[PDB]
């Protein structure tokens, strides 16, 4: 019953010290939580034997090194069992000491609840939000595929210092997470045989029983997707656990899906296969009886014996050496291979090649309407020649975001070409389905994993579907690009489901995220421009861009794209000393109802600023000094204009300046009876501009 | 290429039917073509099959879209609106030819996608994809559930509330993780009365679907535990309608019926192509329809009289149906007064005499108590008085609060486990760890009938279900989500579970009221004026705290329902005395508000503290009100909440301060992170004393 699972079947290799390590992570586990007095044991202690063979055994990594770029990657999705990989990093040498585990959430130490990115040597990315970091692995493994198109394309199916596996633990809250079911239907489309996931199938969860929420066959479904699927019986079966990983890695064709059936706490007496076990200190009894039945003293924490350490921390010798060798494939790969050396050095130092940006396109003032999103395309399919390392694409829409690269293949295996794209293993065009989700994991993934840079693409009003990955790609402060088009009721016919009306505000809300709205065609390619050059910084961008035309205008610069806000055209005006009336604050396709309503302001004896505000997030980044000379603060008289919400405008325009917003949902018509229904007209501006004195 | 598009008529079928199919296939490709916008592609080759559902499948009256006792249908593909709309005309339900002839322009009762309430028998908004599907599934389980609140004792398909609830979905719902989590739970559930369509027809935006789907989407749905079956053309009525037989015969699995399509038939051209799916085909192709079909093609929008009349059978038909139905509803009525009663007070948005009389109380001073361990109390006393409330929680009830103390869960007892008991008419609902899922849920069973639904998860994954909140908002439905552990005050899980951003960005979705209660008390009014329904009819979302915050002085059942009222006014203050300054604060963080004005008089400051538990309600009050809590002559203002400032700063103006948190949080202790984060009195004092001299 609970025996018939929890009993051992052990390698030949396998001594008593390997027991003891097994045995040492479980009580480590448990006195973790109980020093601090909450906390997740249970199911650290059931994937011990699981997490230690694939420290200590099954991964290629170096843990003098946790940069190595030829290291296998791990990703806990389950990040709630963070003590599964803190423990590992600390019984193998990776940085983490016995003071770090004894110090479990508590403020500013190197293990905190959930994994962090960038706190932690080791951590390959911040998990938590369950489903997010399985979703990543998945974009981890599509960039090593993408990664080796650049770096070493012709060699052979394992002989590439580039190739190495993306292993994941996920468990039943991961697989439940819809954001997971996308990204698996899509790693079979992508055929990623270096995708490996380890299942927890322990038929607990927070609720307890997983059967009053859960009764599909996991399994099945993962045959479905077309992924291969092994299962495995019994938490301490490691060589069931070991057969299964090498039939795995002999799979080239197919992502690996390992769903292993457990005991959560074993061995825990009372508290095992309980959803106690989940998420609280066991209690000093329960404790102390699992010590007992391991055979350890009752009465002392945190032991760890000598030799189980000696023993652990081998991997760091191991490591070393793997490493050795790993660097003379790799000396002979730069030796013969010194064009994709000078690129990878390039990305790896994070420059651009010289005039890069000398394509840049440009439009004269006065030209033809252009939509800003198609002025994307053209800046978009202008760098994609210059630029090796971008690549990206849309969720279902790349008609409609303009991300194709013109004249780029498509990324995937050929035998998934159609009559629109063709797919080759090193193409370039991302194609996630209707997986806006996904595709927002998968994008972190990319980052996180090397030096490429992606882009992902669907409607702003659909950042709703793929929020929790934006948000811990601010969080983690990673370099991700999502384009949103159609960002308004600009729109048109599509209606109120479709139409933005709350985005902007809720974006520009999430600590680190900067929304990018140009204003026209050319704010559009210094947007680009500024995003790859990294110029403001390394947090993730959404860059805003509209379905309808908007005409191109005079004073568009560059410099002042990259600033966030800067003055449009003062109103002439002027003089020194010579503060305008009134300042119009404008953005996105409202910048030419700044300036229309500057004419008839000035045809009335009213002198009006216009600042142009692509990104709020960058403006209020700049020193006092910049924004006082775009935004004085002894001119009260302010307006801002947005097709949005009025929420995020209030600090800017001051207790008697004027907001010209949208606070209601949309209508199904076309885009110009919208914004003359909607009051998104110069008169409305200039209106607002006289009471704005008054 | 293709016995795909080949005919199968049943014995009954006549030219007629043809030619009525035929009609709906150019009143698409018109209607399109008119407004020169549209998805005119999916709505020629469901022709047949919307045609059957409504015709001949379906119990509905058209004469009475809100016949109690009527098959529910949804287009969870809502770009093919046209397949609705034009059954809804043809069928007598309410629209007519100048509607078709309106698709897409301002005001009409066509919008591009269907919207409810603005058409008649339009059950609910769709448009983002994923959304309808996953409603039905609430549907579906409230159709179960109001079952055992009026006829329990009824027989298998014998009861008047016995119905179906038909599905249409497109390969996009297919793809999106909400349906995944829908259709998993919808299993559990063995929702024998919900029948989807599932349009397979390798098509897309971004043409071919292989390009990113090759799943077996029909085995993943037997993974499941779904009743499936594959029909295979677009005009295969037999295929159709035996499949639909066969799933009405399975009265324990929800069925699942994949119909393989060619986009578009019978477009020469055109099929079979992504510019099917969404543009007009243009002048040349809708002749060339129109002649394949036999139709003037010089002519539109082209009804034949023996078409119509035929069609508009189903207003006798649906007549018949009615009046039939009446009896056994009224014999269930002499049978049941009890329940009837129930029904019309439901029916009626009554609350039964008394039912607020039990509501809890807990006297200032009193131990410290957690806003959620509040709302389980309150939701444990109204339950008893209150048999159409029921819901649950995303594998949080433990954490969330939401069992009611007492209660059994609902699904087939054969789920029921160790920790929940499940009945068929149960009360507990048990989502599993699918958020998005659980909103859409609690869409479809406020959409279905006059129950009252909520759900529970942590605040911050209100990012998960975000788009199943904006809808609800858009369709103004009174849906509740339970929101728990709403800021750092949550503690040790840290930064990837503490909200920052979530009240500004829940608060910023139009008609959306996000009510964060200061103590338990407010707690209790809160749930008391949602459930009366003192503020109208829409969205709420409920903000609990994790850890236990003082019961204070001052609270007000009146002042909660108006969203924003006084709760203690300075010791110093004269009749027609303003404050000196006024403290507006939420939630967890009034406790500062009330400590800081006890610091501020001890220096000779006389402060208001106003408590603001939905700033949607107190917007929303008339000027008088509000300028009677926030008297427009005193500047000096300070607001104090756990996240960030950007919804503050209209309301405490150029002069005020905001006491916020405006970056990621922390893993250690809750008290620890107030501290550190400047959540104290002092703070908040230091805060007022700045305001004052600015
Ligand atoms: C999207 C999301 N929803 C909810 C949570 C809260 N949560 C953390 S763990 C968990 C379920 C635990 O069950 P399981 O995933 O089986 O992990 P186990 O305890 O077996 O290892 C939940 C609901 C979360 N972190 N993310
Ligand atoms: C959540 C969401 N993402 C994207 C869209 C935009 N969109 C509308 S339909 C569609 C895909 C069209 O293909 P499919 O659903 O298979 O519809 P079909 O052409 O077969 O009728 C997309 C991406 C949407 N409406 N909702
Ligand atoms: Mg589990
Ligand atoms: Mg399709």
């Amino acid at each position: 019953e609970i025996s018939a699972l929890t009993r051992p079947r052990h390698p030949d290799y396998w001594t008593e010290i390997d027991s003891a390590a097994v045995d040492t992570i479980r009580v480590l586990a448990a006195d973790a939580v109980q020093k601090v007095g909450n906390g997740h044991p249970g199911t650290a202690m059931s994937l011990a034997p699981l997490a230690y063979t694939l420290f200590q055994r099954t991964m290629r990594h170096d843990p003098s090194d946790t940069h190595w770029l030829g290291r296998d990657r791990f990703v806990l999705s389950a990040g709630h069992s963070s003590l599964t990989l803190y423990i590992q990093l600390y019984l193998g040498g990776f940085g983490l000491e016995l003071s770090d585990i004894e110090s479990l959430r508590t403020w500013g130490s190197k293990t905190p609840g959930h994994p962090e990115f960038r706190h932690t040597p080791g951590v390959e990315i911040t998990t938590g939000p369950l489903g997010q970091g399985l979703a990543s692995a998945v974009g981890m493994a599509m960039a090593s595929r993408y990664e080796r198109g650049l770096f070493d394309p012709d060699a052979e199916p394992g002989a590439s210092p580039f190739d190495h596996y993306i292993y994941v633990i996920a468990s039943d809250g991961d697989i439940e997470e819809g954001v997971t079911s996308e990204a698996s239907s899509l790693a079979a489309v992508q055929q990623l045989g270096n995708l490996i996931v380890f299942y927890d199938r322990n038929q607990i969860s927070i609720e307890d029983d997983t059967n009053i929420a859960l009764c599909e066959d996991t399994a099945a479904r993962y045959r479905a997707y077309g992924w291969h699927v092994q299962e495995v019986e019994g938490g301490e079966n490691v060589v069931g656990i070991e057969e299964a990983i090498a039939n795995a890695q002999a799979v080239t064709d197919r992502p690996s899906f390992i769903a292993l059936r457990t005991v959560i706490g074993y061995p825990a007496p009372n508290l095992m296969d309980t959803g106690k076990a989940h998420g609280a200190a066991l209690g000093d009894d329960e404790v102390a009886a699992v010590k007992k039945i391991v055979g350890f003293d009752p009465d002392k924490t945190f032991q760890v014996r000598e030799d189980v350490l000696t023993h652990t921390r081998g991997l760091v010798a191991r490591g070393k050496q793997a490493h050795e060798r790993w660097q003379l494939e790799f000396d002979a790969w730069a030796r013969r291979e010194p064009e994709r050396k000078a690129l990878l050095d390039r990305l790896l130092a994070q420059k651009l090649p010289d005039g890069w940006d000398a394509d840049l396109p440009h439009w004269e003032p006065g030209s033809k309407a252009l939509a800003t999103r198609a002025a994307s395309g053209a800046v978009l399919s202008a760098l994609g020649p210059k630029l090796p390392e971008l690549w990206g694409g849309s969720a279902d829409l790349a008609g409609s975001n303009n991300t194709t690269i013109k004249g780029a293949d498509s990324f995937g295996p050929p035998s998934i070409s159609t009559k629109e794209y063709t797919a080759h293993w090193y193409g370039r065009t991302l194609h996630f389905g209707v997986r806006e989700h996904a595709m927002g994991a998968i994008l972190s993934g990319i980052v996180l994993h090397g030096p490429t840079r992606a882009y992902g693409g669907t409607f702003l009003q659909f950042s709703d579907y793929m929020r929790p990955a934006v948000r811990l790609a601010a969080l983690m402060d990673i370099d991700t690009i999502y384009v949103w088009t159609h960002d308004s009721i600009g729109l048109g016919e599509d209606g109120p489901t479709h139409q933005p009306i709350e985005h902007l505000s809720a974006l520009r809300a999430i600590p680190r995220l900067s929304v990018v709205r140009p204003a026209d065609a050319n704010e559009t390619a210094y947007a680009w421009r500024t995003i790859l050059a990294r110029r403001n910084g390394s947090g993730p961008v959404g860059l805003i861009l509209t379905r309808q035309g908007v005409p191109v205008l005079d004073g568009t610069d560059a410099e002042g794209v990259a600033r966030g806000g800067y003055v449009l055209s003062d109103a002439g005006g002027l003089q020194p000393g010579e503060e305008p009336d009134v300042i119009l604050i404008a953005t996105g396709s409202e910048v030419q109802l700044a300036v229309a309503a500057q004419t008839l302001l000035a045809d009335n004896d009213i002198l009006a600023r216009v600042v142009s505000m692509p990104c709020l997030e960058w403006f209020e980044a700049q020193p006092y000094e910049y924004r006082d000379a775009v935004l004085p603060p002894t001119v009260s008289a302010r307006v801002a204009v947005e097709a949005g919400v009025a929420q995020c405008w209030h600090q800017l325009v001051g207790d008697t300046g004027e907001i010209v917003s949208i606070e209601h949902y949309g209508e199904s018509a076309d885009h110009k009876t919208l914004f003359r229904e909607y009051g998104f007209t110069a008169e409305a501006v200039a209106a607002a501009a006289e009471r704005a004195l008054d």
